[PDB]
């Protein structure tokens, strides 16, 4: 596995996608709604991605529930992360949501969902009900549940958006000017200390009190804090670098230098090709810890009472608070 995550245009691999997936700088494919028509087509696409690469490769998607669930039709609908703590058995339901989301992805040959959201509060329009709660204990309590469900089916976990995007309220980059973000960061600290996060995705947010760089490209945030002060041992992602530093190669290089193990380039095939063409090849062997640890089909999954219940329970929960 190489450092680079990239994406494809549609439902099937093109000739160019195939040549791209063969390149050892590629380490993963991130999927979107546009890569999804139906269950069968998705299996077919993921099998083609794995064939084209002819080596282990990661397949990921933003499947959080609520406002962020790329694959809905033919899947169990997963509620907004916010809903769990609002039920009377929020921990129980949040673990069901996590296991169910992860289990259905796996049934469809997807390695991981980029989740859970560990941001605190609902006031940032882009986060909103994607957050588990509005205080440290509600977030920890309910994200841990969700995260235990992911782990139970053998899916690696990615906390986002480090060090916390919950308080972001007119430049190329959002700002959070509080002189302390200790509570937001405490959430991330507890999950790291508990050893439950396989990976971390940082926020594209500047915390001026702390550092001039958006956290996603910050040596302070990604190395001094994330590694040194907090002891994170897992995979650090960058933010989407297709969006100061220079062109794609320099941006990719600054992200890697800053402390990312893997970099994402979405929605810009020519920037990705420029990076494939020009970046020296590096291996990211420790990204293999992100490959799903289980294997099964959807109809095997549906034979579990655990599935029959989580599925009915998630639909019920969505109805309750919608
Ligand atoms: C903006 C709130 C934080 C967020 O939603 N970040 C997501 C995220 N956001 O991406 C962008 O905002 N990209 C972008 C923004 C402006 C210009 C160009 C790209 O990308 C990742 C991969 O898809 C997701 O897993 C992240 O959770």
């Amino acid at each position: 596995m190489g450092p680079l995550w990239l994406d494809v245009a549609g439902y099937e691999l093109s000739a160019e996608d195939r040549a791209i997936l063969a390149h050892p700088t590629v380490g993963g494919v991130i999927l979107f709604g546009r890569n999804y028509h139906d269950n069968q087509q998705l299996l077919a696409l993921n099998k083609a991605i794995r064939q084209a690469a002819a080596r282990p490769i990661l397949i990921g998607v933003d499947q959080e529930g609520g406002r962020v669930q790329r694959f809905r039709e033919g899947f169990s609908r997963i509620p907004p992360a916010q809903y769990y703590a609002r039920a009377e058995n929020g921990v129980e339901l949040a673990e069901q949501g996590g296991w169910l989301m992860a289990a259905e992805l796996i049934a469809h040959d997807v390695d991981l969902s980029f989740a859970p959201v560990l941001d605190m509060g609902f006031a940032c329009k882009a986060i909103g009900n994607r957050a588990f709660g509005e205080d440290v204990q509600t977030v920890l309590k309910h994200s841990s549940a969700f995260l235990r469900g992911m782990k139970a089916v053998g899916m690696a976990t990615t906390g986002k958006h480090f060090p916390g995007h919950g308080a972001v309220i007119h430049l190329e980059t959002p700002y959070d000017e509080r002189e302390t973000i200790a509570q937001d960061m405490a959430i991330f600290r507890a999950q790291i200390e508990a050893g439950v996060l396989d990976a971390m995705m940082p926020a594209h947010v500047v915390y001026p009190h702390y550092d001039a760089q958006p956290a996603s490209g910050s040596s302070y945030w990604l190395k001094q804090v994330l590694r040194e002060e907090l002891g994170f041992k897992g995979i650090v992602f960058s933010d989407d670098l297709s969006m100061v530093m220079g062109g794609p190669v320099e941006r990719s290089h600054q992200a890697l230098v800053a402390g990312c193990d893997m970099i994402l380039i979405c929605n810009k095939r020519e920037a990705a090709v420029e990076v494939l063409d020009n970046l020296p090849i590096m291996e990211v062997p420790q990204a293999e810890a992100l490959l799903k640890k289980q294997q099964f089909s959807y109809s095997e999954l549906k034979r579990l009472e655990r599935w029959q219940q989580a599925s009915a329970n998630m639909q019920r929960l969505i109805e309750q608070f919608s």
